């Protein structure tokens, strides 16, 4: 049968979209990604990733990327992870190759209650198998761990040639602080790139209203 697995990769950071990531295959070649190393992605540098990303692309039956813009993670009437919840949905409804069996990464959510979650959201029928570091059991799921990665670290690259150079977009990052901090001061608001709700955004915010 045909298997897929979800995974996301930007759930963090305050630049940048949230990517959520499905890879399709058939159980039958699950052999092809222990052959070429899906679960080893991590531990190469986005050179070697690429190319393994080239090569997932040509193996697996279909995948599909979905970028949610940081507009839409501003606006959600709901918590991140009903967020991150309901566009595994988007993204699985979406695609052309219909899998029976659905693997994903709960990350911090209880397993049964994240993968009914999906299951009530589906438009079709299917198992849906949620677990804790499924990105690491799962070959399909390390499949679609990958495919999300390389599409938001692309994306990324391509913001700072528009924005310029700032950082690696987490709240942590020195250079990514000091970016949002000359940003607002030299234009009085943030980009479409940076999300307001998140706590270091809004309190620059804060800060500029006089102090």
């Amino acid at each position: 049968m045909k298997v897929a697995g979800v995974d996301e990769a930007g759930r963090g950071p305050v630049i940048g979209p949230l990517v959520i990531g499905v890879a399709v295959i058939d159980e039958k070649n699950i052999e092809r990604l222990r052959d070429i190393g899906v679960k080893d992605s991590k531990q190469l540098t986005p050179g070697q990733r690429e190319k393994l990303f080239s090569k997932l692309i040509d193996i697996l039956d279909d995948y599909y990327v979905l970028l949610v813009t940081p507009k839409e993670i501003d606006e959600r009437h709901h918590s991140m992870n009903e967020l991150e919840a309901e566009k595994f949905v988007v993204a699985l409804n979406s695609l052309r190759i219909k899998p029976q069996k659905i693997y994903v990464d709960s990350a911090d959510v209880d397993p049964k209650r994240f993968a009914s979650l999906i299951k009530a959201g589906l438009k079709y029928e299917a198992t849906v198998i949620a677990e804790h570091k499924a990105d690491a059991k799962y070959e399909i799921v390390s499949a679609a761990s990958i495919i999300a990665k390389v599409t938001r670290d692309r994306e990324i690259e391509k913001l700072k040639q528009k924005y310029g150079e700032f950082g690696s977009g987490y709240p942590s990052d020195p250079r990514t602080k000091e970016w949002l901090e000359e940003y607002y001061k030299q234009y009085g608001d943030f980009p479409p790139i940076v999300r307001r709700t998140w706590e270091t955004a809004r309190k620059i915010e804060e800060r500029f209203r006089k102090n």
